[PDB]
């Protein structure tokens, strides 16, 4: 297999083929002045079974790109085609949730199902999206690398899922930390924050309005160190000022999405995935 | 047949939609706090043949967007979408100039033909791009709407294509005018623009360095009124201001590429082709 | 005087240089790699009075844009810049609308007073603003170009503000078509739009919300033949697409601000003002 | 003094908050439809010397963010505003490298001069550049750290900077390493790479050709493992790939420009500065 770098994973790539002791074929990507993107493969490509590892931050131009190195890909052999998507775009329209509205999940399933024959992913918004897949659908779990960065700086904590469907990924962390974990329901279902340490992990933070409230109220009820991790980093605009505020002491992301705070990567989630 | 509005061609849709004596389909797009582009047919779909309008003057947003509006309207009965795009992008990627480059339009065109029946676009770079489609490709020609736009202020002009290559579209023009037509090979294969009016046509303006110099010389030649037509507009920075500074007297393009100069619509052109 | 092009004005410019019978100083703009803006003027600037004409629509843009052509033109002689920004940005911040905000208006106010010599612009949110400036604040009006643009396509019509704080501009426009004019307030407060032509004119058009309502309504107080103007057409997103559903039977908007519907030329007002 | 966090370095605003003990003043953050900037300073701003932490990634945003934020805290009292720009946008305009160019950092000079009353940024293009300011204009050094970084994993190795230009850094991390340092000029003008270990330092890698070629000779000279690391990571798109695919074993920068290597922070560069 060679490791194909897509232009907003380059550092991931990089990692997966340097774990996987490949060399990384070099790719050329490049926008010409009207702004259209352009690859091309520069090294030669013996080995017929390609895996593409590209995320998808900048959603539209992930999608075209992947489109465009698939068609380059086949063009130089390559029978078997795995797209790595660490962090999928438009996962979030699992159904119509109004007459009239397009699931755009399933309208990519269908594009990704026709240029590639394998799919992987990092923590999607809901895994049920698989059955919009015509191809393998695969999706590695993150928790347990951001449970393992923490594990070492939080004196015997509690996990917390902001919300009741975030449990899961508290009850994984809570695993590998051998503390307990619960939801907040406001106030947690059950265990209590008073002079205790926090781990809130979360799949994805994006305004920061469900953390910085869980965080909040959490400080209120006495709560003393608390770190809020969460898979996909999006932090839109002030975001984390808004964390900080509240009184974390520290906000954790993986590096599916770019941002201030990718200190935990998946490189080693993806290759046991492949 | 119902007229759907792209998110880039909205006013062209409408005068499309008009011509056709229809009312336009309130279709609704917006911008999920990601980014993520999100489209809801807000009116109900009856009819089960729908048009949709959306130029790609943004290449990947447009082509996302669409995917997904087609996802909606097959979800909504329609048994049959012709997808209307005036201006085509990634059409210069008619074959492999290098080893490993991808054949973009290639690419693309095998998910058009998967997802609309047939698809109508103004002037595209090349036309032999339609091998590459499973489906109806057709293409209709504004130069005509150009040249008419210019008949009434130029005193017997002579029409010029900037390159061989851009010959047929002075030819067209040409005989709209009643003047002789020529290409430049640097100066007029036959013709001479001294003390004449000069009509120059070709199907895209982008950085502007083409007709700049057909322009500039021209003018050295004692051309006297000179204006520059084009289909799409895209003129890339200061490409206008480099034009205005060669001298010439007006700079017109069409409306399949929204530009400070797109004073002549297509909308007709398209109604003709339905 | 020279005529400046900004590089997002360059054919308003020219309009404007063209009305000035002056030639149009070529001006070089351009984007390093890391998207820096670079400015350079290529011709030689003998006069020492220099007008730059560049709008705001890309706002924070415009704004460096600006700050770095005063520098190089100062640095070629100039003792004297006028600016000319069609659409100011920034106008809507008049004042604290709450605590801790602040009035980013009155800051680039700030700057422009030191950086040009005099600033006109076209309609402004607000004309108040012009305290903010230590320099002539000069701001010319294009409602009367918009009224002359529909008295052409309306039969006897009435003049109607969307809200009683347009109501200046519909008076205005309501004087050039010898019409009588009103606001809503929801009906309107005086006149009745049964079976009449509506010209309705506002400054801007954002999202499209102010308009689409008063369109709807009227419609169903059996107005018949309905066009909307304004003078920015900012037009958001399916901001059009909102106004023909409403069923406007067209929009139009000057070139102060790029749109699919800038079919009125603020350039003589502009010149009136020189 | 109080930390204020500008939308561009909100984690490092926070890292440095840390270590100066203070809490970190929310500031709200946001674009409006148009996508103007929208800044509002939330909490109570008792103190009357604040400190403006905002890296110019996005170089015309946060300059005109900046220029915001400081008319919102002068109207909060504050008689003292610090500006910490770590990447200081437009400072390679030192000079005019052509008759009509413009020297921005010279222009923006002005502007910070008249709205902050001290800058600090980390290693500028050029320090010249202070010599436009009519305030405080400080420097910080990030190589150290850079340095520091790298000891941990460089067996006996000597630093090479790409450019003899960039010998400073070399000298300064060489240093901290108590390896020998020098400069390529092509190959190094003294040392020489064979089987050694090689840590090649430079301010800025934006396309990448600069160490690219450094790497890629260097290898053919026999060079050993090689980390490639600079204090800002413009790493213009396929950069990284290019410098992988040369052979670097690593790429390192700090958190003054975003990047997937942003992997050392200059926080306490900064507070060690204030
Ligand atoms: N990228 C996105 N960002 C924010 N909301 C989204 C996005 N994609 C879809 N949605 C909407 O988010 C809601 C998600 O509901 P749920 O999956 O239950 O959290 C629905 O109203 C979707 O239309
Ligand atoms: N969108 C684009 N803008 C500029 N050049 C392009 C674009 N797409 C492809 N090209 C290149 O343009 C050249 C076109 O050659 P021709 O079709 O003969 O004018 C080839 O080197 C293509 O790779
Ligand atoms: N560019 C903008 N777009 C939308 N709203 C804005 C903009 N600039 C300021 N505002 C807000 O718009 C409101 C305008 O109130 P008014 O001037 O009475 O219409 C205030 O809450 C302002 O903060
Ligand atoms: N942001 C930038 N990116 C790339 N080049 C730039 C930038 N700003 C200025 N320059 C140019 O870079 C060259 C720098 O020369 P030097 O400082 O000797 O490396 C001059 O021709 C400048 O005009
Ligand atoms: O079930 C979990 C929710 O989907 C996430 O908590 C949510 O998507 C995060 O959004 P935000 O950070 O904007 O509150
Ligand atoms: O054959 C015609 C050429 O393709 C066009 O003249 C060319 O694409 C226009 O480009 P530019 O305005 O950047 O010179
Ligand atoms: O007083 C007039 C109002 O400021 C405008 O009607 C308003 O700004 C237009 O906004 P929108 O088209 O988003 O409703
Ligand atoms: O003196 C040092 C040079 O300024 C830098 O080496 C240069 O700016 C880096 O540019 P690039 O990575 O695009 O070669």
């Amino acid at each position: 297999m060679i490791v194909v770098s897509g232009s907003q994973s380059q550092n991931l790539a990089f990692k997966v083929a340097k774990l996987l002791n490949t060399k990384l074929t070099r790719v050329e990507y490049k926008r010409f002045p009207d702004n259209e993107i352009y690859v091309r493969i520069v090294d030669e490509i013996n080995d017929d079974e390609a895996v593409i590892i590209n995320t998808q931050k900048n959603q539209n131009d992930a999608i075209v790109e992947t489109i465009l190195l698939c068609d380059a890909l086949r063009d130089e052999g390559v029978k078997k085609i795995t797209l790595v998507a660490p962090y999928l775009a438009y996962a979030r329209q699992d159904k119509k949730f109004n007459p009239g509205e397009a699931i755009s999940i399933r309208a990519l399933a269908k594009i990704y199902s026709n240029i590639v024959d394998k799919l992987i992913t990092i923590n999607p918004h809901e895994t049920h999206i698989k059955d919009f897949f015509t191809i393998p659908f695969i999706y590695g779990d993150a928790v347990p690398k951001l449970a393992e960065y923490v594990k070492d700086k939080l004196n015997d904590p509690i996990v917390l899922a902001p919300d009741k469907g975030a449990l899961e990924f508290a009850k994984t962390a809570s695993k590998i930390l051998n503390a307990e974990y619960d939801y907040l329901e406001i106030a947690p279902k059950t265990l209590d924050a008073k002079d205790r340490d926090v781990f809130i992990v979360d799949d994805i933070i994006s305004t920061g309005g469900t953390m910085a409230t869980a965080v909040k109220l959490l400080k209120e009820q006495g709560a003393k160190k608390i770190i809020a991790a969460c898979v996909h980093p999006v932090l839109i605009g002030d975001a984390l000022n808004k964390l900080y505020s509240a009184g974390v002491e520290e906000v954790v992301g993986t590096d599916t999405y770019l941002s201030e705070v990718s200190k935990v990567s998946v490189a080693e989630v993806i290759v046991d995935l492949l």
